[PDB]
């Protein structure tokens, strides 16, 4: 069975590239990523630094959480990020995505024993 750890690690790790990401990543890693499966997930955000990078930033600045919830923590410094967001003429099951790269600061929900993130809340 995935863990919440691992889950996001699924979504949302790609440290394999620091970002060259081409028009074609978010087309290509949605599909991979099993994001696909069940329906076109209509936005995602994979993070290319390192996994002990991003775990890290579960001790980092906590800031509320976009539910409410107490547990986010944005990064002291920005990462190399890639948005995809599934174009206007997407149809399930051939879901199309629009592939952006920016240098953001990232915010993570983190839970569990160890301490770890289990959600992407955001980008800033
Ligand atoms: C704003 C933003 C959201 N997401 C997320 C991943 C997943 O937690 C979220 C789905 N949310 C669930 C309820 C509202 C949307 O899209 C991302 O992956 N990157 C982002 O920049």
């Amino acid at each position: 069975k995935e863990t919440a750890a691992a889950k996001f690690e699924r979504q949302h790790m790609d440290s394999s590239t620091s970002a060259a990401s081409s028009s074609n990543y978010c087309n290509q890693m949605m599909k991979s990523r099993n994001l696909t499966k069940d329906r076109c997930k209509p936005v995602n955000t994979f993070v290319h630094e390192s996994l002990a990078d991003v775990q890290a930033v579960c001790s980092q600045k906590n800031v509320a959480c976009k539910n409410g919830q107490t547990n986010c923590y944005q990064s002291y410094s920005t990462m190399s990020i890639t948005d995809c967001r599934e174009t206007g003429s997407s149809k399930y099951p051939n879901c199309a995505y629009k592939t952006t790269q920016a240098n953001k600061h990232i915010i993570v929900a983190c839970e569990g024993n160890p301490y770890v993130p289990v959600h992407f809340d955001a980008s800033v």
